[PDB]
Parts: structure tokens; C-alpha cells; sequence
């Protein structure tokens, strides 16, 4: 299985971050 990486990005774009993935679990971070 993959991350919901598009939803992960879109959920953190409102916070000003770039979303990424580890295995199937996602995290976002500032520029």
C-alpha cells in the first residue's frame, strides 16, 4: 500500500508545507 500522498500534500499546503511519505505513512515539512 502507498500513502494518500496527494491528500497528505493538500492537507499541509494550507499550512505552507511540502508533504512526503515513509512506507505508507505521510509527513509534511517547511521549505
Amino acid at each position: 500500500a502507498f500513502c494518500n500522498l496527494r491528500r497528505c500534500e493538500l492537507s499541509c499546503r494550507s499550512l505552507g508545507l511540502l508533504g512526503a511519505c515513509i512506507g505508507e505513512e505521510c509527513k509534511c515539512v517547511p521549505y
